[PDB]
């Protein structure tokens, strides 16, 4: 029933040359025996070393953010630059960028559309804060965020979209995760179409560990993970193996 | 009289693998016959290729921005990451980040202090908008920006600081540039000390071309350049040679 799972590592703003060499060697030696798309998103300056040292073809390298256009945007990295470098995945709308770096719903929606139209696979992040959840606004918020993205996309774009639900309010039980994933998928099914909804990967982006990954993946509407801190450790392999 | 000049290339969010290979080969073949510190600031994902292909020891590689701390800051690059990668220069406070990416005077001042305390050479950018210049507030603005930076630095930090004046209102005659540079240096001399003021490099960050570089460098308070678009072209070499 489920579509191909994805296990994505978000290294955030972490790593050294030495630590990444060691971690990538562990990922390269891991023999994955089922159909899963693995993604690694290093900090921008580590993308080249990861591209060079990774040899496991079940992985793609992602950026952790991008802007749409090259030009006079000191400090930023654009989608054309990433494409020329051979990066075809990007994480957009991460809660830390929505919170700290001014990415409103509209800003994220436009970036996702720009990444779609430039050929990227996009992990688009959504999720509600503690104040929003306490106000009983979980559904209003995650469906407003998703709707904003959807309004700028044609139906055919959804083959390049992956959603990641971040329970910002926690950063949650597997049951609470499943409730939001099911709501997201039912809204896509109604508004966009049931074929899009059954093929869409909705990844869980709360706290994922070797301890809890299999329990989360048992949920019918969870299609893998956007992993934070545990993705810097050898137990990331156990999180991949939890999607069998 | 003048301190060692600096000619810094800010590539902004521009370049391809192919274009950078070609440009770096031109910079590597250029024989520089006087004492000048050259800097190249590529987009983050191009830092490694530039570090590898550059062979001209008169150049240092810079970042175009950074944050102070590693951690859960998706999409950002930190000063410890850059140091581990061997980057010891950073541009902070560029007008495009102050304008588009929420860097207030306080935010820039704190980053400069954090980069000082982590051992970086810092090109700290200041400059007034068209509305501020029309209000006759050039001096209020560039000295407020500089004062905000200075308030977080001990006197000994100034060996690691370089100022870059950006005439945002234009982006200017060499005379207008010299007036602001002279004002900046006189304020540093009074507030911080005359030995700091005579050793400080104040770089001009308006439109610098092969056509105008020597005329600008003739000005007594201009110590080189933070160059935009012309730094992507072979005529960057002519801008370096204008600091003889
Ligand atoms: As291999
Ligand atoms: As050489």
């Amino acid at each position: 029933a489920k579509p191909q799972p994805i296990v994505a590592a978000n290294w955030k703003c972490n790593g050294t040359t030495a630590s990444i060499e060691k971690l990538v060697q562990v990922l390269n030696e891991h023999q994955i025996d089922h159909d899963v798309q693995c993604v690694v998103a290093p900090s921008f300056v580590h993308i080249p070393m990861v591209q060079a040292k990774l040899c496991n073809p079940k992985y793609a390298v992602s950026a952790e953010n991008a802007i749409a256009k090259s030009g006079a945007f000191t400090g930023e990295v654009s989608m054309p630059i990433l494409k020329d470098l051979g990066v075809s995945w990007v994480i957009l709308g991460h809660s830390e960028r929505r919170t700290y770096y001014g990415e409103t719903d509209g800003v994220v929606a436009q970036k996702v559309a720009d990444a779609y139209n430039q050929g990227f696979m996009v992990i688009a992040c959504i999720g509600e804060t503690l104040q929003q959840r306490e106000a009983n606004q979980t559904a209003k918020v995650v469906l407003s965020q998703t709707a904003a993205i959807a309004a700028k996309l044609p139906k055919e774009a959804w083959s390049q979209i992956v959603l990641a639900y971040e329970p910002v309010w926690a950063i949650a039980t597997p049951e609470q995760a499943q409730e939001v994933h099911a709501l997201l998928r039912q809204w896509v099914s109604e508004k966009i179409g049931n074929g899009v909804a059954t093929k869409l990967r909705i990844l869980y982006g709360g706290s994922v560990t070797a301890g809890n990954a299999k329990t989360l993946y048992m949920k019918p509407d969870i299609n893998g993970f956007l992993v934070g801190g545990a993705s810097l450790k050898p137990e990331f392999r156990d999180i991949i193996d939890a999607t069998r």
